[PDB]
């Protein structure tokens, strides 16, 4: 590796990427730990993967390692064009319980820290273990040339949409995120003209399980 975040928040940045080791609920945990590493830059992409093991607290997420694309603040999510993402990923195990998934907020406060918003949207592209997403299942939903379960609920006063696969997993992807925020726009009356891009991210929700570990062979993504 590049670099070892093994540290709490252990933190990169890079290339309009970051990369940060993020055990946000790790003191819901009896034991383990967990490290991200940086494994390349190439190609305008980012490389790298993340070690972990966790045992207590089966429904309690210890972490959400991800990469994610720095963009400037004040972004209204009407006034973005596109956000074409792919990344390519695989797990040494699945019997283990934890997600992969894009993580996205949004907030009518520009400003608003990165850790919430007002709205958040995620793309699962895994569940193993038996997890569940936020929220209740809504409908099945159309976008980027696959189906998915919509799942909707609330996070604290967060509305939370989540895309799920109505099966398996998806370990190569690549989509314009847009596509989902349209989608929400015109049938779930997202306000996109008042909320503005806060994270833009992919990573993993680590709950329990281990020794594991997620490897994002590549991933990349544009904001115009
Ligand atoms: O940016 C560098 C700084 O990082 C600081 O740590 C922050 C971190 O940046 C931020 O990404 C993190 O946010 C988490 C968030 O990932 C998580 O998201 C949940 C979501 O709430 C939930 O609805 C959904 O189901 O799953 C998501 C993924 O698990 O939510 C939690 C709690 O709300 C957020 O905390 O938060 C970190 C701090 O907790 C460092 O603090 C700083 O030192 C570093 O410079």
């Amino acid at each position: 590796q590049i670099r070892s975040l093994c540290e709490l928040y252990g933190y990169w940045s890079g290339n309009g990427y970051e990369l940060l080791n993020n055990l946000w609920g790790k003191d819901t945990a009896t034991s383990g730990w967990q490290c991200t590493y940086l494994d390349g830059t190439n190609n305008g992409g980012i490389q790298w993967s993340t070690a972990w093991e966790w045992q207590g607290a089966p429904d309690n997420v210890k972490s959400y390692p991800y990469v994610g694309k720095q963009i400037q603040r004040g972004r209204k999510i009407s006034d973005i064009n596109s956000m074409r993402t792919s990344v390519s990923w695989t797990y040494d195990r699945t019997d283990i319980r934890a997600n992969v998934a894009y993580d996205v907020f949004t907030a009518r406060d520009p400003d608003h820290p990165n850790w919430g918003g007002d709205y958040e949207l995620m793309i699962w592209l895994a569940r193993y273990g038996g997890i569940y997403p936020i929220g209740t299942f809504h409908s099945q939903v159309n976008l980027a040339g696959r189906t998915w379960d919509l799942w909707t609920g609330y996070n604290g006063n967060m509305r939370v949409y989540s895309f799920l696969p109505p099966s398996g997993d998806i370990r190569d992807f690549s989509c314009d995120i847009k596509d989902f925020f349209n989608y929400l726009e015109r049938n779930h009356g997202y306000p996109a003209r008042e909320q503005n891009l806060i994270v833009y991210q992919v990573g993993t929700e680590c709950f329990t399980g281990g020794p594991a570990r997620f490897t994002c062979r590549d991933f990349r993504a544009d904001l115009w």
